[PDB]
């Protein structure tokens, strides 16, 4: 089963529109970077709504994970920020299509001609992660596929089957390899303050892995 790596069938290029959207997002929000977290939490909330809706009609929708939560983890020694939800998750096909492609023109023009509000409205808050990260990694497990990993440094992206297997049960983990100057988002206090402000209106429970020295999930909303 070497055909896949010898052919680079896991490597993809972004759609032109997306490259343009990413720059726009990064160019205008440079003064309001913290916004990225709200957008990831916002996306997490939407995925949780979806599985919840699916659970209404499909009895075995929550089989892979009964809880509906958003958990945030700061890994200082590894320079990573993790935002995990137990929502509907994404299939390999969706990882490629939903994150790699995309009133696109009206927005491309609207953005050019505070955009923190529009970005959310247009459903492209995902890319704001690149304001604070050199690499964004999406690990996701959907009910209809095996766990896969999507990764990108913004110049291309690849998707692979997670060799770790189904560790999520169901859901998605957004992993940010934070830029050297975005180290402050590794600080609990900072994260907690941001999460507490951007979670106040999320209907699902959001936690932050914090210390009191023992560690444990701490409810934020
Ligand atoms: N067009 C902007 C980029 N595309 C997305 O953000 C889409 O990817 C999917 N997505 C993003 N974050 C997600 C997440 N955390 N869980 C499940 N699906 C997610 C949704 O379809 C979302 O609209």
């Amino acid at each position: 089963g070497s055909h896949m790596l010898r052919e680079k069938s896991e490597k993809f290029a972004f759609q032109a529109e997306v490259n343009r959207m990413m720059k726009l997002i990064i160019n205008s929000l440079y003064k309001n970077k913290e916004i990225f977290l709200r957008e990831l939490i916002s996306n997490a909330s939407d995925a949780l709504d979806k599985i919840r809706l699916i659970s209404l009609t499909d009895e075995n929708a929550l089989a892979g994970n009964e809880e509906l939560t958003v958990k945030i983890k700061c890994d200082k020694e590894k320079n990573l920020l993790h935002v995990t939800d137990t929502g509907v998750g994404m299939t390999r096909e969706e990882l490629v299509k939903n994150l790699g492609t995309i009133g696109t023109s009206e927005f491309l023009n609207k953005m050019t001609e505070s955009t923190s509000e529009l970005i959310g409205q247009f459903g492209v808050g995902f890319y704001s992660a690149f304001l604070v990260a050199d690499k964004v990694i999406v690990t996701s497990k959907h009910n209809n596929d095996t766990q896969h990993i999507w990764e990108s440094d913004s110049n291309e992206f690849s998707v692979i089957a997670d060799p770790r297997g189904n560790t999520l049960g169901r859901g998605t983990t957004i992993t940010l390899v934070l830029k050297e100057e975005a180290s402050d988002y590794l600080e609990l206090d900072t994260i907690k303050n941001l999460v507490k402000k951007y979670s106040q209106f999320i209907n699902f429970p959001i936690y932050v892995w914090s210390s009191k020295t023992v560690w444990d999930w701490e409810l934020m909303n």
